[PDB]
């Protein structure tokens, strides 16, 4: 029985100021999240809210932890499923629920034994994450693409978004620099469906192939994901539309994306699991995202991937661009693979 | 891991004949799954098949015992979701698919020091079965339905399909002598779409009450499983159309139904998951069913159904209409309750 809910904030430093679509930020600002059971054990997860995403604030989530406490202590985390339906009542909190959710799994796994890879599956050994190139002038995007082709990681992804003529000469000369690895591309909503289309043709009759378009348009228009995935030669995939469970039945009905870009902040591990079954059951394929999360919350994501083993790429870099005093995830970290201990 | 796998022919023996649309049967012929791990663990699944739903035959089964011995040995079971991707190969032989795949968490959660039901999530802690009277006179079918009522069965399964007249009379009748009785019907395909729509309006003129209608048309007559459901008062359930999760997909995209019976002799856990995720992720409502199930088999629907928690309505009765001299289940049998040990 769980009998201690903590929430606390927690601070890290970027290298570097992070640039997308919309947004700058050289902080990340996260919520440590501590179950304690009657046992002793002890499970973590941590929530990195997104106003921009889920609407959320960090200081609103840190006024709930009386709340989060009320809704679970005293529930045993083999119940676990009665936990996520509670918890699932936080669609307000997503980077909460999930974090919440995780450190059950987290806390129960140890009291089975175990690992959160396995309770889920244990279907891989090792999974292996891209690095993101923020905007910035061509050369310094050139430049950090470079950087990172040299670290040895293999799928780049590319932010655009806010400048087309400039976005295409970005990707054109990141590709030069760096033959031999897979692009992603991730524009923030900042196209226009003619825009994105554009890009994306633009792109392809340079020869150069993108492994995945991310979200080119704004959130709402599931239309404008459907028109560039059925005019633009690369794989479109939803981010900012596909939040939920209900989104993503929706895009299928609609066949309005080829990929799901799942994020555990947005979703929590409820719903990433229906998701994960929804695109096994559909033509739908998937990557798996990160916001801003610490080693500690990537860790979260790593045993859900290496557990389902459900997806084609992953992005799972945010902990990457932070200074962390001392790696804290419950994986080895060695170079772009990520491995179960 | 696993070191080695034993298929096995049991046979039970019915109290009485059971007769469905197109179908009776006397006996049970059942093949066990034993799995054997290095540890000494062993766990138990039973694949009960169905010539007429899955167009499998007893003897294919136990013929494939090599085949399948050398798909899964070597495999640790921690690492599951790979036991349940290389099974669900065996689409052909899918009672086999689902005992392989139960006896795997049998096994897993033993060496884990817990139950099937909480690995699934530990939802529920008590679930309750109906009890279904067969297709017989009128007359056989009341007895049968007031001995069943009296036994304390609160939700009653009746058979129709092959005399739309009778069977109007047989719930009308049933009906009357089982006042606070929830009743679910069951055609097995035996109905054109206009009669299963006449059926369902006779019934509700008399001011009866039907809980689920099930599989009132043809199997492939989707189209037909929603034009029930759009022209009838009760909920429209699938059974012989759903089998897998890219049945349920459809079904669901095409709005074709109200309901979903899931059967593990159908989908295996493997899909049964996947659809327990659609139907939470949509309007879709849940019932989970049996074949020929002895009290081992049913048992691996009971820890399904405890743990996930996601049927509206339970026909686990097949084991309780076998002669069988020592009880198997891993759970509590007390009347329509089930309950985890
Ligand atoms: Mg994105
Ligand atoms: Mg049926």
């Amino acid at each position: 029985r769980i009998v201690n809910v903590k929430l606390s904030l927690k601070r890290y430093e970027y290298e570097k100021p992070f640039h997308i679509t919309g947004s700058v930020s050289s902080e990340s600002r996260n919520v440590e999240v501590e179950i304690v059971l009657e046992s002793g054990v002890k499970g973590y997860g941590e929530a990195s809210p997104s106003f921009r995403v889920n609407g959320e604030r960090v200081e609103a989530l840190l006024a709930i932890e009386n709340a989060v406490r009320e809704m679970i202590t005293g529930i045993d985390v083999r119940n676990y499923a009665r936990i996520f339906e509670i918890t699932d009542r936080l669609f307000g909190f997503p980077s909460l629920k999930a974090a919440v959710q995780f450190a059950t799994l987290d806390a129960l796994s140890q009291e089975l034994g175990t690992q959160v890879c396995y309770l889920l599956g244990g279907k891989r050994d090792e999974i292996e994450t891209d690095k993101t190139v923020g905007i910035d002038t061509v050369e310094n995007r050139v430049k950090e693409a470079k950087k990172i082709f040299e670290e040895g990681f293999r799928v780049i992804k590319i932010k655009v978004g806010e400048n087309l003529k400039e976005d295409i000469e970005a990707v054109e000369e990141i590709a030069k620099v760096t033959r031999g690895a897979k692009y992603i591309v991730d524009a923030n909503m900042g196209y226009t469906q003619k825009e994105a289309v554009e890009f994306a043709r633009a792109v392809y009759q340079k020869g150069i192939d993108i492994a995945v378009y991310e979200q080119p348009v704004r959130r709402e228009d599931i239309e404008g994901l459907k028109f560039v995935r059925f005019h633009s030669p690369f794989p479109v995939a939803a981010d900012e539309s596909a939040r939920t469970k209900f989104d993503v039945m929706r895009l299928v009905k609609e066949e309005a994306v080829d990929y799901v870009n799942i994020k555990l902040m947005k979703s929590g591990i409820s719903d990433a699991l229906a998701i994960v079954e929804i695109a096994e059951s559909s033509g739908l394929k998937l990557m798996i995202g990160c916001m801003g999360e610490s080693s500690l919350g990537i860790n979260q994501s790593v045993h859900f991937a290496l557990g389902t083993g459900a997806f084609e790429f992953h992005d799972l870099d945010s902990h990457l661009m932070l200074k962390e005093e001392v790696f804290r995830g419950k994986f080895i970290q060695d170079g772009p693979r990520m491995r179960v201990k």
